[PDB]
């Protein structure tokens, strides 16, 4: 069995074990913003960043035909500051192809680059989505399952708790095929689930990239942060 | 769309909308026992109780063929009381024919009969399983699925939080056939995920009853308590 797994109980500069991209800062205080945060504290808005585990990761053998489960767990916080213009666009999980670059900010979270589904992207993702865009659902926010496209396959609405903290569990059982994601807001008791049937095996490639990415809107002042505190990950493929 | 649904923020004596059977009450603190709290204030060993929906769910439908789409929540605790002997043996949410009545306790938690996988049993579960016994993964407690059978599916080790109230989300998505439950504890933030697939129509009858039932343990003092704070659920049956 051939396993790799990582934990940042808090993001540590420096740390080559993560590769920054874009806008993405990791401050003293141990905190990723995914996007800029201004010198007056606030938000940035036209901002995309995010982070990738510098680290490969073996999901599937074409050989052998065997495809791995996994989990992936972190703590994430958006704070939406002002009223109007309508606050953009959102932060999400993604896996696939190694040494990716930032794609299109705004809508495409920073892993799209248009709103078709396309298998060339090799991507498989879960957003957490601020703005509701024409191809979006019209409740916001919403959380939603991405298989080569920006355009989910299963989305699920759920309530912002305002500069809260929010605790995310995502998993993956090849077995079953089945991507499960969990969200809960600890300050309010909340919790939000969502699953869908996923074979990464027609998605992905055997080795990936395991990320997450911000953006913020496209019109001056539509942003809001996109700040994660802790990030974990296990995978394990079976021989 | 035949939709149906209730929730319990808190427990009334004398709500005739649950049928309460064995030795299950409901205090006037509003607080659901499923099983028997003596005089002492501790828990009693052989006790097995339960609670029952009283109206039947229209699960699936024969002749047009649709299912049912499901999701459930409630609030327990667990307190076990003694280092010897182990506790025992746990709660559970069932689904199952209506007209029934409890079946074997202890390790079977009120629901079954034997551990066998039985078809004739027509019912579906996840169980918080306190005691290990011969069918069972060796770590406890843990959350299983039931599909006809005490021998889970599939489980879930999670730690006991003594006392503490757990948060419970139960789903299933009938187009996607997933079946996803989730245990959140506030007290200390974890969290627990499993999911199966399962196919209510090749294991459930067109029309379900819903409760939970716990159950304590063969020997004297292999007890814990088995309270209920909350329960809500709701179907929606598609056509
Ligand atoms: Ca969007
Ligand atoms: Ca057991
Ligand atoms: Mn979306
Ligand atoms: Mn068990």
């Amino acid at each position: 069995v051939e396993t790799i797994s990582f934990s940042f109980s808090e993001f540590e500069p420096g740390n080559n074990d993560l590769t920054l991209q874009g806008a993405a800062i990791i401050t003293q205080s141990g905190v990723l913003q995914l996007t800029k945060i201004n010198q007056n504290g606030m938000p940035a808005w036209d901002s995309t960043g995010r982070t990738l585990y510098t680290k490969p990761v073996h999901i599937w053998d074409m050989t052998t035909g065997t495809v791995a489960s996994f989990e992936t767990r972190f703590s994430f916080s958006i704070e939406q500051p002002y009223t109007r213009p309508l606050p953009a666009d959102g932060l999400v999980f993604f896996m696939g192809p190694t040494k990716s670059k930032p794609a299109q900010g705004y809508g495409y979270l920073g892993v799209f680059n248009n709103s078709k589904q396309d298998n060339s992207y090799q991507t498989l993702a879960v957003e957490f989505d601020t703005f509701s865009n024409p191809w979006d659902p019209p409740q916001v926010p919403h959380i939603g399952i991405d298989v080569n496209s920006i355009r989910s396959i299963k989305t699920q609405p759920f309530q912002l708790d305002n500069g809260q903290v929010a605790n995310v569990v995502i998993k993956y059982d090849a077995s079953s095929k089945i991507l499960l994601a969990v969200l809960v807001y600890p300050s309010s008791g909340a919790i939000y689930t969502i699953a869908e049937i996923v074979d990464v095996k027609q998605v992905l490639p055997e080795w990936v990239d395991v990320g997450l990415s911000g953006a913020t809107g496209a019109q001056r002042d539509a942003a809001e942060t996109h700040d994660v505190y802790s990030w974990s990950f296990h995978a394990s493929l079976p021989e």
